[PDB]
């Protein structure tokens, strides 16, 4: 077992905070496979199908900040197309590796399976590349070197790399790391630096009111702490959009829910866009984020830092680092201080979700009712957020969650999915299961697609989907479900079975009834503006 | 005139190494150029046409170690490809600039000149994208780090790089870099190199004689003096390739000749394959290098380096710089130590060109006679030696010179071309005049393109050339010629008109009448090989 | 020599319509170019380079509907990328054949002259997508079908084609066609064609007055003989854009200038603007024909017709071929019927080729100054008139010239081209000499880059060029030139030259001083607009 590529490989990952590989093995891929299970540092975690382990991959990396995911050359690799493109989308570090056939046969342009059946070995190398941020195809003779760039750049941007492993070159000869690959990212010009303090300075001190604003970026950026601690010592009005909800204790002074433009509340709406300048921290603002960009922020009432680039007003500082623009502002910030029960239904069913969450928990809420309702939920601390608005996957979350758990297994997993959004992912809960997890999962039953329904054809066919069983699925994808089932329908049961497993001994499935038509608040605006804009 | 983007690209174009820009002007590009007139380090160089700015840029690059051309979107980019795809073959760092419409405007999709009229502006960089190592669309969020990616991995791997500049984005605010973009390449992981070094000694530890092979990439990372010196302190025999021809001093001990397969003589023959370990430092083993791929060296016998891996038998120890390598074999060596006149034709022209050839010479030849004839010249020390044998495009040389003089106004720029290839580039002499260069351009007057005759078609009407009158060439280009011409047969004559332009006090034009079927020893393999190939 | 490939492809492109083909020899086509030279119906053409090749190619097409190239792998296709480009833009089917490696040869991915140096040979063949309709790789078991489909759709879509042509599959036995390539355009739906009679009757049947403005679309699609006759049989007012110019005989009745939006005489403005319908057939708005977009036409008043679709007021009507529309358009515009100096200067240059031009001339005028004032020219009867405002590229009308003079032995061609553009492409004028062609070239000499200095920079030293000897380059670059040549300074010398000149006994040259700068009436409006984007 002489150390080889494979090998170099799998200590790379381990140094990027990857302790699991996610996947589906494949012809191309044994051999590799036998590495990763002989090593002490990597855990293997076979999953039902490649798109599941995609989203898996993703939801682990939304927890230790860096995951790896392993296909099959064609048929593996596709089959994860989406899932990386929503990793690519939101900005999350997951590393796709792909077995391939060797390069001797691959120069030969042989009719092997998985190939188009034309000899050619690149076609989906080039397809991946809209959704990677590097890429590389690994031979006898770069190897090592590329393997450390694509994980460097993929450390530097928080995006998705790929790296073809032709299977021979899996087994070629290779040296142990000395050192750790190091992120160590790159200073700002001091003299940009200034000029981009300077311009803050000069429109801080002149502000009545100062607003924060954060989303995902920090979250991606490991500047979570940096955040909470700098409203902590600078009280402020504060808010995340719905991608950013986690970074902030809702339960804090200055904290008045969470921002999505016109169809916030009037205290948010007056707290964020009240303010004559606002701090856009790592923010994006999409349109599902803004109920159809109507987000009332001007230039010249902000101020907002990119990965890369800070802004004042209409001028732009490139090539300031994330980090130490936010450094710059906290500063600056402390220089001009200044002074029921009954039937189920989205209303109820959120308000005691919202007596449930306790610190230290992982909520995860596909695109739907789940998403748009957990919106309000007031997150107390230490609690991870997981949603994906910007891609918007459905099915995403289940197979997500599957990742975290593995990611997190002290941890208590909420995952809060549609019945349609489930469907898609249905085969990873047998994973859950096999792994012994106890995630608890609530399955919003209001028999199809209620979000599409309120956005058009409230009453068309195309909107009702295949109804099933939900609680006997434990006892179909497991010879012995460590599973706990429930069908609720009443706020009281509802809030009696969260009781009854609020510490997770087993995995636990709640089957909530809601009706066809119900719909959250915040959604009802979104979806008016989506079907405005098909009109 | 306030610093911006348009300065801060200047500015780092000065920091690696370019002191002139090359070009033609369009109407977006024309606001850049008022900086790079203004700016005290950068010297405009207009050229005849978009493709011989390339490969003047690509010349001045071989003796500066950079360069940059500046090109107007669509027509004047793609008038350049050819140039930057030579570039990015021999691993030569040309910058690509070209000036864009504004940002607006490609958002708009507008029906603008230099575009294919269906509003689409990412055709052509996505089409040069194959040709660069890496590349940009420069934007007012992202202009400085950008520029410095780019001029960065450009530096590390010695190819092109390509910069999309949209007018608007040239004129934004920037600020003055502190520090000079560092090169600064990593070292090798200790425990690699190590490996390395004990796979290179137990090979060398047994050998009883050991050869030197360099070629064109150690002319490209800055290495020729760590050879030469090696050669010096380490005795034993050692060749280049046509490519890496000019590294050495070829009248020391040690040097037998240019090598070049079975197509070598056999002192070469014997030095180099005959050895029993041979090095082969920067090598590519190119069909036009070993005559149809006939050189006799095998994977026991050699220990290659290339510029991040090097290899010792059939072990490839990726991860290693190039200039490392190159140390640890070298004090490993050490521990080693083991003891005319006439009528005009090839023969007797390349004969009198010999006794010519001074130090601090730069020569250039083009593909054909001229390079197949030259790759014998025996070169003396500090001569700078132009060819393109792997890209291979006839015309480069005449226009390659421009730029080389350019960059060395004091050293005697000898420039040998055919006289079919001076024709795809004739416009450039224009310019050398202009600038009032004084090269010695010899053109080899065969009468066509002797070298496609020697292959396929000797009597064919396609090997024949409009027939011009080369010594009345530059009165055409100029209204006042700084020069002499003549029209040479005997050598005798060719002997005494170099006697007399020795000194280049002007531009010297030499027309150099040779019989259509005559070929140099060399190219008569060479030339055998390849039609082997048609059929 | 039996019939193979190669034979196949030769009978096919006389099946188009060419009798030539334009190109530079190169290894890997040479074998191919043996069968061309045998063919008793194609003519082969060597040029200086291929960028020329690709100019000329275009040229060629412009007259007689069609034309090919024939490039050298790699450096030779590159080379005329800017070329194919132009031909895209401006819709000029030129097929263009690049020979290359054997197939085997490829499939090993040997490191080859003219490839980048990693055994990747279909680098070019992606680069050149872009810019053509159709492309294949030509394969021993393809090679007839694919050259039929290429072929078909380059006639159908009226654009350029991209044929690999490996070396050995040249050389494979074909069987020779028994009918030629039929174009044969499908017919509208009848339906479909309905809808758009009934909505463009409609809307003819309220007009007070109807202007027809056509372009080079209907250049391009062989309709110039129907709109000629649509404009006798029904007058009305008529103009085409500067692309279009040459449809029209400018000397009839309800012609009063060419058309240029806002920048257009009262008089044109008045009879195409003021009409309150007016039919706009293969019309492109493009920036440069538009004077930034002046033009003040709204959708409400305008009927267009494109290649294969019409629109009325806001409804398009889609797969409608434009020569059945414009029938449907005639048949019922007749059911609605209705009521000298002495020092030169570019006012007097003008005036003064005004009176010189005839009946079947075949005039080109490069960008710059030479398009822009011959833009006023008011043309004859039978007079290709041929321009490139689209694509835009300087240096194109010298090199198009040889194209098409090379078709239309018997016409006089005049060129008319600017002192910059000239240099870029100077070297076919050797080829115009080596032929014998009698062209008679005017190059306006205002000593640079004036329309470039109209935009920025008026006394810009990146608007200056290399003071070149005009009237002694015929002597340069040929040994016995057929030609005449004069610098003229006075208007009477220009009309004695012209004149003398007349019946193109030779090829004449005249260099025409002009003022630095002198700019033609309507330069002047579109300069002020480029400018005032670049702010
Ligand atoms: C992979 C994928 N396919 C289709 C869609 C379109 N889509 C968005 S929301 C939705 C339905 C949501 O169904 P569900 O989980 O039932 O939500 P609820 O009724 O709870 O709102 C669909 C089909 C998507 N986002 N992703
Ligand atoms: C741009 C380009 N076009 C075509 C070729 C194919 N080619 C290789 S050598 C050659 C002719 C060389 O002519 P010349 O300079 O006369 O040399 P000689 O007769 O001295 O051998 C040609 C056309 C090439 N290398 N590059
Ligand atoms: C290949 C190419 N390179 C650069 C340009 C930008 N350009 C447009 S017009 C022009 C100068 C025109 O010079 P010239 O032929 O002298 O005309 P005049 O002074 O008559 O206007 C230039 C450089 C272009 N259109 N095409
Ligand atoms: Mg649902
Ligand atoms: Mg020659
Ligand atoms: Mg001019």
């Amino acid at each position: 077992t002489p150390y080889c590529v494979a090998d170099y490989l799998l200590d790379r990952l381990t140094d990027c905070g990857a302790d699991h590989l996610f996947g589906v093995p494949g012809d191309y891929n044994l051999q590799f496979l036998d590495h990763v299970i002989d090593s002490p540092d990597i855990c293997w975690v076979g999953c039902a199908n490649e798109l599941n382990a995609s989203y898996a991959a993703d939801g682990y990396a939304r927890c230790k900040g860096f995951a790896a995911l392993l296909t099959t050359f064609g048929v593996g690799e596709l089959s994860a197309m989406n899932g990386i493109a929503g990793s690519y989308a939101e900005h999350v570090p997951v590393l796709h590796i792909v077995g391939a056939p060797g390069t001797a046969a691959q120069q030969r342009g042989e009719l092997l399976h998985h190939t188009l059946g034309d000899g050619e070995f690149r076609h989906f190398y080039h397809m991946s590349e809209p959704i990677t941020v590097a890429q590389a195809v690994l031979t006898e003779q770069n190897a090592c070197y590329e393997i450390d760039r694509v994980l460097t750049t993929m450390l530097r941007e928080r995006r998705p790399g790929y790296l073809m492993l032709p299977a021979d070159v899996a087994k070629k000869a290779a040296t142990p790391p000395v050192n750790a690959l190091t992120h160590k990212q790159a200073h700002a010009d001091s003299a940009c630096l200034k000029a981009f303090r300077d311009a803050a300075e000069n429109k801080l001190a002149m502000s009545k009111r100062t607003a924060l604003l954060a989303d995902f970026l920090v979250l991606r950026h490991g500047l979570k702490h940096a955040l909470q601690k700098w409203v902590k010592e600078v009280p402020m009005a504060h808010a995340t959009m719905l991608m950013g909800k986690g970074i902030f204790d809702e339960r804090q002074a200055g904290f008045y829910g969470t921002y999505s433009g016109s169809a916030s509340t009037g205290a948010v709406k007056e707290a964020i866009e009240g303010a004559d300048t606002v701090l856009c921290v790592g923010t994006r603002f999409t349109d599902t984020l803004t109920a159809g960009f109507t987000h009332q922020l001007t230039p010249a009432q902000t101020i907002e830092v990119q990965p890369h680039a800070a802004r004042v007003g209409d001028v732009w500082f490139t090539g300031i680092p994330m980090n130490q623009a936010i450094e710059t502002l906290v500063e600056l910030c402390k220089q001009h201080v200044h002074a029921p029960d009954g039937s189920l239904t989205q209303e109820n069913f959120w308000r005691t979700l919202q007596t449930f969450i306790r610190p230290g928990d992982i909520i995860l809420a596909d695109q739907g009712t789940s998403a748009f309702g957990a919106i309000d939920l007031r997150l107390p601390a230490d609690v991870n957020f997981i949603v994906q608005p910007l891609w918007g996957s459905i099915g995403y979350t289940l197979a997500a969650a599957f990742g975290a758990q593995t990611a997190c297994p002290n941890r208590r997993v909420i995952v809060l999915t549609g019945d349609g959004a489930a469907q898609l992912t249905i085969q990873e809960l047998g994973s859950m299961l096999r792994d012994k997890q106890h995630p608890i999962i609530l399955v919003l039953n209001n028999e199809g697609y209620t979000v599409e329904r309120a956005i058009h054809g409230a009453e068309q066919r195309y909107n009702d989907i295949a109804l099933w069983n939900w609680t006997h699925i434990p006892q179909a994808l497991s010879l012995d479900p460590q599973s706990e089932c429930w069908r609720v329908s009443e706020a009281e049961q509802l809030a009696d079975v969260l009781e009854k497993v609020a510490h997770h001994e087993r995995l636990s499935l709640i089957e909530v009834m809601l009706p066809k038509a119900d719909i959250p608040p915040l959604l009802g605006a979104l979806t008016k503006a989506l079907e405005a804009c098909n009109n």
